[PDB]
């Protein structure tokens, strides 16, 4: 079953291609081998720094006819430093130049945290501390809705935000477009059972981002746990003859979730969309939620002071 039902009566592929650390000189044929071995979903940001190069790989792709724009769904997000009102558009039409698109499928505010606009990424002060902007998520809100407006995206949604946050949203005075999603972090040990369930209670669909517990984040610790490497999801996956990556990509497949893994290797490009083929029984599915630590690999740490700092917040 291979698409959701998404609140603005679009259907998004539950399996998509993340591009987070893929480098711009192999994202082009990630992307192009992701797009001929069934992948319909790509997602991208701004802040990744290679939107051009998976560009080319959809619009080759375009060209050749191996797909068309309308079978794709193309994700993107709006980066921290361009949520001004103002800022929103202009950020979201340098994303749709990149891309080589004249519109997304869904558009993310990237995080509920505004930083001050200009060439930088994280404007650093001197206490390590990011230099905020005085948004609030409701007018930024307000921007990404004019978007929808204008043509340029056909959903909208957040990303890392948390309950309160969302309901923030929900309650906007005026709110014209409900977020179609909410795209957070989501593994066996950080399980997210009451952001979710909150979030589905809404219509809200959730995307799970670093499935495979992003092992190559570069502030990785040699200390750190590895999903892959678990043993208990490596004979789960051993009972089913698949990989555990391929059962960590089920997971969350069958809570009714969109799942992004990131991969330039081909192989494991492949490896990652064979994942239809076989299903995780409840006891399984309990079981993989047992292994849940509240262990956030994406914990925004050099914004912790920020007033919209999502994850202060239980849920
Ligand atoms: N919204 C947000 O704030 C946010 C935050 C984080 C991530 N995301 C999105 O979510 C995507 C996925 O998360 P992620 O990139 O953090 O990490 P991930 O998908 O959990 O893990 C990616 C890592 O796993 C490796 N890998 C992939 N398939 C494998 C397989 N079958 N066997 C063994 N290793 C495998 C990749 O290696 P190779 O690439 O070398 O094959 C890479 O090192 C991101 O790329 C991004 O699109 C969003
Ligand atoms: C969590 C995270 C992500 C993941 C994502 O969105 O997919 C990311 C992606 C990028 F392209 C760049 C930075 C980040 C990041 C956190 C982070 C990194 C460095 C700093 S420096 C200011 O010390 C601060 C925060």
């Amino acid at each position: 079953a291979s698409r959701i039902l998404l609140n603005n009566g679009a259907k998004m592929p539950i399996l998509g291609l993340g591009t987070w650390k893929s480098p711009p000189g192999q994202v082009t044929e990630a992307v192009k081998v992701a797009i001929d071995v069934g992948y319909r979903h790509i997602d991208c940001a701004h802040v990744y720094q290679n939107e051009n190069e998976v560009g080319v790989a959809i619009q080759e792709k375009l060209r050749e006819q191996v797909v068309k724009r309308e079978e794709l769904f193309i994700v993107s997000k709006l980066w921290c430093t361009y949520h001004e009102k103002g800022l929103v558009k202009g950020a979201c039409q340098k994303t749709l130049s990149d891309l080589k698109l004249d519109y997304l499928d869904l558009y993310l505010i990237h995080w509920p945290t505004g930083f001050k606009p200009g060439k930088e990424f994280f404007p650093l002060d001197e206490s390590g501390n990011v230099v905020p902007s005085d948004t609030n998520i409701l007018d930024t809100w307000a921007a990404m809705e004019e978007l929808v407006d204008e043509g340029l995206v056909k959903a909208i949604g957040i990303s890392n935000f948390n309950h309160l946050q969302v309901e923030m949203i929900l309650n906007k005075p005026g709110l014209k477009y409900k977020p179609a999603v909410n795209q957070i972090e989501c593994h066996p040990y950080l399980t997210q059972e009451k952001l979710i369930q909150y979030c589905q209670s809404k219509g809200i669909v959730v995307t799970a981002y670093s499935p495979l517990g992003s092992p190559d984040r570069p502030w990785a610790k040699p200390e750190d746990p590895s999903l892959l490497e678990d043993p208990r999801i490596k004979a789960i996956a051993a009972k089913h003859n698949k990989t555990t990556a391929q059962v960590l990509i089920r997971f969350p497949m069958q809570r009714n979730l969109v799942v992004i893994p990131k991969s330039v290797t081909p192989e494991r490009i492949a490896e990652n969309f064979k994942v239809f083929d076989f299903e995780l029984s409840s006891q399984d599915m309990t079981t993989l939620l047992s292994y849940n630590r509240n262990w956030r690999v994406c914990a925004l740490l050099s914004c912790t002071s920020h007033k919209d700092y999502p994850f202060h917040e239980e849920f």
